[PDB]
C-alpha cells in the first residue's frame, strides 16, 4: 500500500540516525541529527512528505512524535500519526563504508544510496528505488 | 530526458538554498545549507543520487562545484557533471511568500514550499503535479 512508512531512530557514534522506510518497497530516506528533537522530527517529517506521497507514518512512541510542532506539521502535511530488518541492515552498509569518509553523516548517506540502488536477486530483479517509483507510478 | 537534473541556489534572509530540479518533469529538492561550500554541495549531491536514479548534473558552475570534494562525490556516485549548461526560484520565492508566516524558520517554509510545488496540479484538472510526472517518468516497469 504505497503512503505508507515507518520511522526509526538509531543512535551511533553518540549521535542519532532518523530512518524513513517505505514499507511496500524498502526503500529508505535517513539523516544524521544531533539530538531526536520535535523541532527534528517535525522538519524530517515535512521533508519526507513534500518529496513522496506520504499517508500514514508508523513510529515507535517516543515525545518527539506527541510534541505540538509534530502534529502541526503531519496536519499541514496531510500525515496520518500511527503506532526492523531495513534498519539493522542500513547499520550493516554503514558498517561495510564507515570508513570511506571522515564523518558519520556522509557514510549514513552512502549506505542510503547503496541500499536504494541495489538490485535483489538476479538479471529481472528490481532494486528499492526501483520499486517504489513502480509502485506509486502503478498507483496512479 | 530522465536522469537529467538542474542545480541552483536562491539567496532568502542572508541564508542558501539549494535547489535540484528534476528537468523532465519540474519536480524539485531543496535544503537550506549554511553557504555554498564545497562539503556542503557534495552531501546535498550525495543524498540526492541516494533518492532518484541521478544520470546528470547541470549546474551553474560556481565555485562549490570545482570543488574536488564535490568532483568526488560526483565520481562516487556515478554522476556526469556538466558545468555551465545554461527560473524555479522565482517560483519557489513566491511559494515560500504564502506560507513564511505559518513558519517560525524560514528552513520550515522552504519544505513547505517545496511540499506545494511537487503536489500542485499543472495544466488544469486533468493535469497532473511534478511529483507524478517523475515517478511516471522515471518508472522502468
Ligand atoms: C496524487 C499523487 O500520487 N503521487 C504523487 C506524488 C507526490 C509527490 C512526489 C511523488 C509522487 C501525488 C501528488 O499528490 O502529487
Amino acid at each position: 500500500s504505497p503512503g505508507i512508512w515507518q520511522l526509526d531512530c538509531t543512535h551511533l557514534e553518540g549521535k542519532v540516525i532518523l530512518v524513513a522506510v517505505h514499507v511496500a518497497s524498502g526503500y529508505i530516506e535517513a539523516e544524521v541529527i544531533p539530538a531526536e528533537t520535535g523541532q527534528e522530527t517535525a522538519y524530517f517529517l515535512l521533508k519526507l512528505a513534500g518529496r513522496w506521497p506520504v499517508k500514514t507514518v508508523h513510529t515507535d512512541n517516543g515525545s518527539n512524535f506527541t510534541s505540538t510542532t509534530v502534529k502541526a506539521a503531519c496536519d499541514w502535511a496531510g500525515i496520518k500519526q500511527e503506532d526492523e530488518s531495513m534498519n539493522k541492515e542500513l547499520k550493516k552498509i554503514i558498517g561495510q563504508v564507515r570508513d570511506q569518509a571522515e564523518h558519520l553523516k556522509t557514510a549514513v548517506q552512502m549506505a542510503v544510496f547503496i541500499h536504494n540502488h541495489k538490485r535483489k536477486g538476479g538479471i529481472g530483479g528490481y532494486s528499492a528505488g526501483e520499486r517504489i517509483v513502480d509502485i506509486i507510478a502503478t498507483d496512479i
